[PDB]
């Protein structure tokens, strides 16, 4: 599923992401955006170190979820990272949270960093009613 801009912004807020350790709804729209473009289907390999990158979130298969292909993978989320590609964003958003508990927060997705980090990102809300 390909969310709609306000549609994917009051969903998140309603599953608690606004402020989440720090975290506003914005920069998660953000992060949302040039991850996947709001695509829950988006998979993403990384042909140099063989792991996967899944969902709207494009959570690595390395640390976070299980797809049993990836050498030397945690399961940190203790996910499938099947769960990580249905219209649902539930499991998607439990993950995420799971990602910016540790110590590295927001930055441990580097497209946040590059396209997010140090802007104007209200722009990703605006008019949503969020």
């Amino acid at each position: 599923k390909v969310f709609e801009r306000c549609e994917l912004a009051r969903t998140l807020k309603r599953l608690g992401m606004d402020g989440y350790r720090g975290v506003s709804l914005a920069n998660w729209m953000c992060l949302a955006k040039w991850e996947s473009g709001y695509n829950t289907r988006a998979t993403n390999y990384n042909a140099g170190d063989r792991s996967t990158d899944y969902g709207i979130f494009q959570i690595n298969s390395r640390y976070w979820c299980n797809d049993g292909k990836t050498p030397g993978a945690v399961n940190a989320a203790h996910l499938s990272c099947s769960a990580l590609l249905q219209d649902n964003i539930a499991d998607a958003v439990a993950a995420a949270k799971r990602v910016v508990r540790d110590p590295q927060g927001i930055r441990a997705w580097v497209a946040w960093r590059n396209r997010c980090q140090n802007r104007d990102v209200r722009q990703y809300v605006q008019g949503c009613g969020v």
